[PDB]
């Protein structure tokens, strides 16, 4: 047996990173409800006509 | 920074013709419930013989 097993508890443990990054964000959805037409300015106003 | 960015606000603005005539008239349906019989006069009267 071990008279003082406390000092070996660290070595009697295994570390598995199976829970690391085992998740993801929800699937992209703005494509179906929105479209992207970017610009190079800060405002990008649309002066359309009737 | 700029003391009066409002004057130079045009630098930070863009005008893309994106919201431009992005509509279409409702699909034609007169053909379904009507027929075209044009003439070259001002009245185009019709008659019958019972």
């Amino acid at each position: 047996a071990i008279i003082t097993p406390a000092l070996i508890s660290a070595l009697k443990t295994s570390f598995q990173k199976h829970f690391q990054d085992a998740l993801a964000t929800a699937p992209s959805t703005y494509l179906q409800v929105a479209t992207v037409i970017p610009s190079t300015t800060a405002s990008n106003t649309y002066g359309w006509l009737g």
